């Protein structure tokens, strides 16, 4: 259906960001200081990808996560399968986090596999994309304190020490099975072990409820002007600060204890594939977008197509290359709880130096691609390269085509047995 | 797939059932289940709807379409549309618009329907929309941060201009279904924010360093204002503040970009509860979902249809076709809702008031259980409805969902061929 009134108004909506990004800075003139791409030394190589299915059947969600890294070594895979209580948007992140989780667990056991000179690590995404914004953001760092307040520091302490010692475990445990079998259907730990860690931490100090958190733990971004006028007499420093230590009182299910547990090992699992992943010494993020939103608000930086489009237009080139980025970011502090940093020296070197960034294009006409890793990309790019076959590299290829998701494993299956076994009801409720 | 996985997820799902199975509420009210009433003789129009979104780097390309069929003839709205891209903002505005769109079709559909008694039957629920809206918490901080910076007088000024645009725009787009039955701009905000932004922002703001104004905050009906003015001026007293908040001294340093989404979601925001309150217009209004469930919709102060359903012939072995009206009447919590906007609402200041009328529904022996929510009690309502049964289901939603799930992906070749034309083809393949 033709509407040629929407086209131009859709068509400005973006020409107007083109035509428009080119700053009247003119780039800012980082475009000279492009460069062509480097030599292709040698490296042994794995590049890794999820997949996920959800499925809902009324207010309990279905899914199936699905982790591989292909190269060099053998195939590896970790597989999770699982049923979560439906929130809207609680529940899909979630399950994002877990895939995460899946994918830095196995491209760091996958790096210990990894044999020869060089071993390198291709993760298809971006680090500053999740280290920005927290998956199920308002809701891991509001459990974690609801929890820190509920059982106090001290024993938290010693919650967060022995879940990690379980998660030291968890990797051997889970290593050992992918070199024996290349699979291993139980990657997260959180699920097993939460109802042990809730009769021993909680279900002792507790009674057939009411906990105090600091305003903080979930923000206003305005103030009504009666709280000024009653503060008359102070300055705005004790304000603020009287705003800060401003506490509140919460009332607690058994199944919001349940919740605010299970969130918080979650989110430790979590930060804890991320705090190993950053081991690998050669560490390769690629995507083709990522959200620019909040990346220039905590240095400037542009979207990969609008960089494309200024490329051939304004200087008329269309060829391989890449540009490097001339700063590293460096994480929100925001985001990583103070705690919890002391336990992940990776996240907190991350902290400390930053991400490094560049833009890369593979081929003459082909499309450019957003890269960042741990250490510059000059050390980084060649050995990347050296697995370059066709429009990119052979390796990550091979991951986009092989998790790619089959006619979902649990359509109708996982589901029809689940129909044998008791109720095919809930699987009514598709 | 595996075994251990397929028995805690059987696990899981059957505890579920379990612990509903367990009794609690449940044992007076599902023998409370009663039969089906006489069908009253009634003409209807069901609304469904369908979007695709698809993401180009940054931007999304959106299409929504809104379906009414019945005792008239089909009336079909189309707004086709691009937004850049924010993690949860974006999503989350087009399912407001399309929300939007379903809203006026059957509020239109309803003008346009002959009978003694007419109804309209929405495929969704009333409550899910309340209980946590396509809002929370951003076009809420959007607004408070708008009134804000623009200041009460001019806010005033700005929603009443466009609640007179939005009743202009309606009866403009009740004349084209009239004519064609079918219209492809039944969203105004789009349109219309660019002109609002000149006369309601431009005025008011100094142009900063980069994609940066300067603002000063105006003065005095609940009076607001940004914590930043509090985070900005630390060194000073609160009677300083104060004094210079009067003398209207005050600046800040806001995102250009930031400011006009702030306007947009206002608008957006709105213009979607312009829509709820014609629709509630409908006296005899409808909603019907096979699924609705989250955790926090019960909690609040009601279980899953999929598990009364398999309780029912668990329990007492019934299957039979009937209904269980929910005994009182569900009012929505009015933190969804912002004092100073009721006021332009009153269908929706009925709906906080009085309540919605809520029953689980089984149209047929065998057949899945419903969740019909009302403006009315159900033992009127139900039968209206009634009069349309077909199958274990009532044709017009049949005929809705049918007809919206004709939705054809043209989509690529829409735009990504046609936009090509006017300047870039690079955004087109990321």
């Amino acid at each position: 259906l033709l509407s040629k009134q929407s086209i131009e108004r859709i068509t400005k909506i973006l020409l107007d960001e083109l035509e428009n990004v080119r700053e009247n800075e003119q780039i800012r003139n980082i475009i000279n200081s492009w460069k062509p791409l480097p030599s292709p030394e040698k490296s042994s190589i794995y590049a890794v990808d999820g997949s996920r299915s959800v499925s809902r059947l009324s207010g309990t969600v279905i899914y199936f996560l699905s982790a591989l890294a292909v190269g060099s070594g053998k195939q590896l895979r970790l597989s999770y399968a699982n049923a979560i209580k439906s929130n809207y948007g609680t529940s899909d992140q979630i399950v994002r986090m877990q895939m995460e989780t899946l994918e830095n667990m196995l491209g760091y056991l996958a790096y210990r596999k990894l044999e020869g000179e060089k071993r390198a690590i291709l993760m298809d995404g971006t680090l500053t994309g999740s280290l920005v914004r927290p998956p199920v953001y308002p809701e891991d760092i509001r459990s974690l304190n609801v929890m820190r307040a509920l059982i106090g520091e001290s024993d938290f302490e010693n919650l967060l020490n022995e879940f990690l010692e379980k998660l030291r475990d968890h990797y051997r445990k889970v290593e050992e099975h992918l070199e024996k079998n290349g699979n291993y259907d139980s990657p997260i730990l959180t699920d097993n072990v939460v109802e042990k860690l809730r009769k021993k931490y909680i279900d002792t100090k507790v009674i057939a409820v009411k906990v105090k958190i600091p305003r903080k733990a979930l923000s206003p971004r305005v103030i009504p002007i009666e709280v000024l006028e009653s503060s008359r007499g102070k300055s705005v420093d004790e304000l603020l600060q009287e705003l800060d230590e401003e506490k509140v009182e919460l009332y607690l299910g058994k199944d919001d204890i349940y919740d605010a547990l299970h969130m918080t090992l979650s989110y430790i699992e979590y930060l804890y594939s991320i705090d190993k992943l950053l081991e690998v010494k050669n560490l390769a993020y690629i995507a083709k977008s990522f959200y620019t939103k909040t990346l220039a608000r905590t240095v400037e930086i542009v979207d990969t197509a609008l960089l494309d489009a200024v490329i051939r237009t304004l200087i008329g080139h269309e060829k391989e290359g890449y540009l490097e980025i001339e700063h590293a970011v460096v994480p929100p502090k925001w985001s990583f709880p103070d705690f919890l940093l002391s336990k992940f020296r990776n996240i907190e070197k991350l902290i400390d130096k930053g991400i490094h960034l560049a833009y890369v294009r593979f081929e003459q006409g082909d499309v450019i691609y957003m890269l960042q890793s741990t250490t510059n990309i000059e050390k980084i790019l060649p050995l990347i390269l050296h697995h370059k076959a066709g429009g990119y590299l052979r390796p990550l290829q091979l991951a986009h085509h092989g998790v790619k998701i089959s006619y979902k494993e649990a359509r109708h299956t996982l589901e029809a047995l689940i129909n044998a076994l008791r109720n095919r009801d809930p699987a009514l409720k598709i």
